[PDB]
């Protein structure tokens, strides 16, 4: 079990966001952090590199620090054989009731947890937060003296029975269980001690920070995107249920009335995700040689900062997921003032205020209508975008994220 000490976002402090949330909110914040002044608020997880959870803590910990709380972040150490099992635990918990949990695995898991628990006495802190499965087992290797919080970053409405009955012996312990949406909350738990906390976006990160016109254009000219013609875009992982083929249908139907429209299929995916790289190949084959369609991924060098450019350069953003988690991509788009068109699923139904900040469609032909509407009526589009930005500012920003936690500690 290592520790953060440093960070990457730098010395992020509530002040760096003053301009974004106004002083009344920075105040309202500091207030809620006085009643928790000089306290212990530790975070534990699998890694500080790959992941959004990691990307969130790098900004969140410093932030908690600079507000009066002695935040601190410890990570977990383990051999490949430990992560692979957890990779399984993961997909097991998110459905896929074909994986088998065995004693070899249980022993390994619990042991890794028993060991990494002999490095830092977690029970000594005023409050403890454990992120995701991997370290859930820690809670039974110390005697509770303070509240323990379990933060879940995955779905738990239909988990692999075998695996949930095991993990649950750890989760049921913690004082509160935190889920992104009110659908990931397993019944085996006590709804009274459960907390809904949508994730958030950090306005100042690579993925969401305001770039300069010139850089956007460089990134555009680099992947052959014409900023002078209309652009529609869907940012998402390449899997069978993100509506990627529907977006292609939409782009084609729209293209009949607007022959210059361009479709941007953006998406970063790990090199060990065959499932993903196979749907990716399938997509290119379906698109055929229509180069007005740009398939942008990390293979070709697309990353957070490039994705940033692509979203900003878009006229309309789509998210035709058929099955979705919270949908941070919809959030980023809303932050950049873009009207989103998407399906009523998971987090997408909660973020989009139909008719106000974007539209919720049921199929592709309806998605086609609104895309043409918006394209034809830019001022309207600009409107929905502004509102969408406000919605995020007031609801899904890393500061409203923290303030949510602060609310959780004063409620213990
Ligand atoms: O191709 C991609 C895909 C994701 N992102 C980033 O990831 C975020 C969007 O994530 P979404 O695409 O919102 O993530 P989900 O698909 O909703 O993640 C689901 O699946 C995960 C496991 O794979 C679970 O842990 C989550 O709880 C579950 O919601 C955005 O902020 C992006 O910065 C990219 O930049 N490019």
């Amino acid at each position: 079990m290592y520790e953060v000490k440093e960070f990457s976002s730098g010395k992020r402090k509530l002040e760096d966001y003053k301009s974004i949330i106004g002083e009344e909110e920075v105040s309202k914040i500091q207030e809620k952090a006085e009643k928790l002044k000089g306290r212990s608020f530790v975070h534990v997880n699998s890694t500080s590199f790959g992941g959004g959870v990691a990307e969130i803590l790098h900004s969140l910990v410093p932030l908690l620090r600079s507000i009066g709380i002695e935040a601190r972040w410890f990570v977990i150490e383990g051999p490949t054989e430990f992560f692979n099992v957890t990779k399984t635990f993961h997909n097991a918990l998110q459905g896929n009731e074909s994986l088998k949990l065995t004693e070899e695995m249980k022993e390994l898991y619990l042991n890794v947890n028993r060991e990494n628990s002999k490095f830092i006495d977690l029970s000594s802190f005023d409050y403890v937060l454990v992120h995701d499965p991997q370290p859930a087992a820690l809670i039974e290797f110390y005697e509770k003296k303070s509240p323990w919080l379990w933060r879940c970053h995955i779905d738990l409405s239909s988990p692999n029975r075998e695996f949930w009955e095991f993990l649950r012996r750890f989760v049921e312990k913690y004082d509160r269980y935190i889920f992104h949406l009110p659908e990931y909350v397993q019944p085996e738990l006590d709804r009274n001690k459960a907390v809904i906390m949508p994730p958030s976006i950090d306005p100042l990160s690579e993925k969401n920070v305001e770039l300069k016109q010139t850089e956007i254009l460089r990134i555009l000219e680099r992947f052959d995107v014409d900023p002078e013609k209309p652009i529609i875009t869907q940012v998402s992982r390449f899997d069978p249920w993100k509506g990627i083929f529907d977006v292609i249908e939409i782009y084609r139907k729209v293209k009949e009335k607007i022959p210059g429209v361009q479709l941007l299929l953006v998406g970063v995916m790990a090199h060990d995700d065959p499932e993903g790289w196979i749907y990716f190949e399938k997509t290119l084959r379906k698109i055929g040689e229509d180069y007005d369609v740009k398939v942008l991924t990390n293979l070709i060098g697309v990353h957070a900062r490039e994705v940033n450019a692509f979203q900003r350069a878009s006229d309309v953003i789509l998210q035709m997921s058929i099955r979705a988690g919270f949908g941070l991509t919809v959030t980023e788009a809303m932050w950049k003032g873009k009207p989103v068109i998407g399906r009523a699923v998971g987090g997408i139904k909660f973020q989009i205020v139909d008719g106000e900040t974007g539209f919720l469609v049921r199929d592709a032909n309806e998605a086609v209508e609104v895309v043409l509407y918006l394209l034809k009526h830019p001022e309207v589009s600009k409107e929905m975008g502004a509102k969408a930005k406000e919605r995020v500012r007031k609801n899904f920003i890393i500061t409203k994220h923290m303030e949510r936690y602060l609310d959780i500690l004063n409620s213990l």
